[PDB]
C-alpha cells in the first residue's frame, strides 16, 4: 500500500522453507528494499507478501514480483537481483 505494489512479490516464509534459515537471508531482502518513502526507487516496485508463494514450488527456485516473477529472495540472489527489483 505504502509500497505501491507494482510487482506484488511472493516470497516463501512458510514453515518448511523458513526452517532452513531463509529468514536471515530474506532479511537481507527486507533491507534491500531500502526504500525512499515508498519503495527502493520511489515507486512501489516491491509489494512483498508470502501468501501466493509457499504453494508447492521449491523444487524450482521461485521468486515472484508481480507479473514480473524474479529471483530476488533470500540466498545471496538478493543483492544482484535487487538491481533487478
Ligand atoms: S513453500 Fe517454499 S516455495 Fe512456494
Amino acid at each position: 500500500m505504502v509500497p505501491k505494489g507494482k510487482y506484488p512479490i511472493s516470497v516463501c516464509m512458510g514453515t518448511a522453507c523458513f526452517v532452513k534459515g531463509a529468514d536471515k537471508v530474506v532479511h537481507a531482502f527486507k533491507e534491500q528494499l531500502k526504500i525512499d518513502i515508498g519503495d527502493v526507487t520511489p515507486d512501489g516496485r516491491f509489494s512483498i507478501d508470502t501468501l501466493r508463494c509457499v504453494g508447492g514450488c521449491a523444487l524450482a527456485p521461485i521468486v515472484m514480483v508481480g507479473e514480473k516473477v524474479y529471483g530476488n529472495v533470500t540466498p545471496g540472489q538478493v543483492k544482484k537481483i535487487l538491481a533487478e527489483y
